[PDB]
DNA sequence: ACATGTGTGCTAAGCGCACCTAATTTCCTGACGGCAATCCTTACCAGCT
């Protein structure tokens, strides 16, 4: 029910704000192709802010800091951060997860949904790209969002993230 | 910012100072006043166009 548009998804490109104008942008207007669409989603599960104190955020209450190995090689990348644990979860590429008990697991907070997506498809789109810079064919025009309410509890440490000691998410401070 | 306009015709050398001397005390300020805003929302709802 709730439509809002698709450049809020990715987060560089403004939104419908509280202005009459943005950075030369304009919602419900400029295209965006499939894989950046594709790649904002996994930006869901993991940098998710608050909406207004209204609107949840993500598994963490502010999207947290994010400590991570880093190496020359894919291969390398994915073997340097291996570190497992010994509960399964229940990743978000399955159907409905299973709420059952607290302490939910690594895969089903590794792909959370804070806000559950649609996305919707007029007849065809447009021709070339007008946002994003690499000249794709019909692409999207709008998204579809809502918000699922975290439950209150829910304990669950982040392998990468970087938890104050009174247990909230750890922000960076520029201004 | 010496020279130079000499025009009968304009010198010149020796010589130029040493020494004692300069002080203290204390005094020195309290108080009151010190800016607010606005540069993303628990967002829908009702005054009315
Ligand atoms: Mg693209």
């Amino acid at each position: 029910s709730r439509i809002r548009a698709i450049t809020d998804l990715i987060h560089e490109i403004p939104t419908a704000h509280n202005l009459c104008h943005f950075k030369h942008v304009t919602d419900y207007i400029d295209g965006l192709c499939e894989a950046c669409c594709i790649k904002g989603l996994l930006r869901l599960p993991v940098f998710t802010t608050v909406g207004g104190r209204g609107i949840g955020a993500g598994i963490n209450n502010t999207p947290p800091f994010y400590l991570l190995w880093h190496a020359n090689d894919l291969a390398g990348m994915l073997a340097q951060n291996w570190q497992p644990w010994d509960n399964m979860g229940i990743p978000a590429w399955l159907g409905s997860f299973q709420k059952e008990s607290r302490e939910v697991g690594l895969l089903a907070g590794m792909t959370w949904l804070p806000r559950k997506v649609y996305l919707h498809d007029p007849v065809p789109g447009q021709a070339a790209c007008c946002s994003c810079g690499l000249p794709s064919e019909a692409l999207v025009y709008s998204c579809s969002i809502e918000v699922e309410p975290v439950p209150k509890g829910l304990e669950w440490k982040d392998p990468h993230g970087v938890y104050t000691d009174q247990g909230k998410s750890l922000q960076s401070k520029i201004k």
